[PDB]
């Protein structure tokens, strides 16, 4: 299932969530960021506008009027 | 020429435009973005304050006072 | 030492910087990116929320209310 | 095959090879462009395909030289 | 080699080969996730890995094969 | 090549081969800074480099061997 995976995924790979604005800021061990932000993508958040990963970080953008914090909680949520 | 390079490159790599705040948003299909990212980051848009890719998206950054939305419009419009 | 390292690195590698709402945006040579970002993350920066490196550009996320421009004058005053 | 045929036409600046192993230059960026799409064809005589920037990296599939696996997309 | 385990049970879609290369296939992104776990491991036959975005190309120190390297990991 | 070998003396942590692959480890992320200033010089023996995020592999021309191709840029 979706969700379980998304749970799963979030437990694995989500060292810590912060925020600043309307990017939601997602840290990962090394290399994990495409991998966690690739499955985000997939999984169709609409306040999600989109994400790119670096290695150990990526960068969630907010669809306004969500804030990259409150997209923070969402996520954190669904651990 | 340059202007038919963007033209092209943007009718080929960009699948979709969004916005949210100061960053336009930039769909491509898979791996397409640093390919797409770096020929904008050559074309000197003044509006542009620069470009991450990652796989498939692309984060460009608008010059204040300038918007996501309106630096994803002209990009739109050059397709 | 660190401010040292830090100090030759951004010499070294930080071409320009600019800013935009709460992001400062650093230009390397190419390639350049992902070994200045590391190198930032790992000094441990509590103005920065986080950064994301592309090839030849990072996006520094400036923790609220710090702006862009202060932490990429931050950065610049390190030089 | 045809999209491939356009694919390498607008990115497959050179081919080059030695050993096992064909490499691809394209222009900036275009590496994991052209790649994910080599791989999306998925010839059985390619092990795999590493994208950097610019340069990709095609791994034959033994007795086949990337030689031989250049010349193929050199000749598409 | 307990989390190296669990690491390749969640990672590897599938394991290949040629010449002195083992190519590790995963999910999208999943490559240096998986690559950097690799490293991290320090096995002395692994002269070294590079990983794209879902292909890893790890270096079979000579005279190990690329093959036996990948046996090793497929094991785990 | 005064440039590059500045280059290698901040970014070079090892050299490595296998076959007629050097291998090259930075520190984080420095693999493209290298990699991309390697391909600028454009040695007639490279037949390409790829970068990851630590790990450089630069394919050696036949028949040079990644072990020659690794010596020389260990030596600058
Ligand atoms: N955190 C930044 C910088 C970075 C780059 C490479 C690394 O290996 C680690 C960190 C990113 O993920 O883009
Ligand atoms: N869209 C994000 C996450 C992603 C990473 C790897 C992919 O293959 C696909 C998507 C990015 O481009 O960085
Ligand atoms: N500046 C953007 C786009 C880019 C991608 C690849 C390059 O080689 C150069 C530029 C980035 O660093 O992500
Ligand atoms: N050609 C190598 C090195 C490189 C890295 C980054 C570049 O922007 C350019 C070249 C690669 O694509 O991995
Ligand atoms: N399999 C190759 C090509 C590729 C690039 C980007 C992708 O999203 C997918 C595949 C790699 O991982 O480098
Ligand atoms: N050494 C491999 C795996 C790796 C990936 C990401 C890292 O941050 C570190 C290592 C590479 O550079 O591709
Ligand atoms: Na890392
Ligand atoms: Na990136
Ligand atoms: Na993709
Ligand atoms: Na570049």
């Amino acid at each position: 299932g979706t969700r379980e995976k998304l749970r799963k995924m979030l437990d694995d790979l989500l060292v810590s969530v912060d925020h600043s604005g309307n990017i939601a800021v997602l840290r990962t061990p090394p290399g994990g960021a495409p991998f966690l932000a690739s499955f985000i993508d997939r999984v169709g958040m609409e306040e999600v506008v989109g994400t790119i990963a670096g290695d150990d970080t990526v960068f969630v953008l907010a669809r306004d009027p969500m804030t990259g914090q409150e997209l923070g909680e969402f996520l954190s949520q669904r651990r």
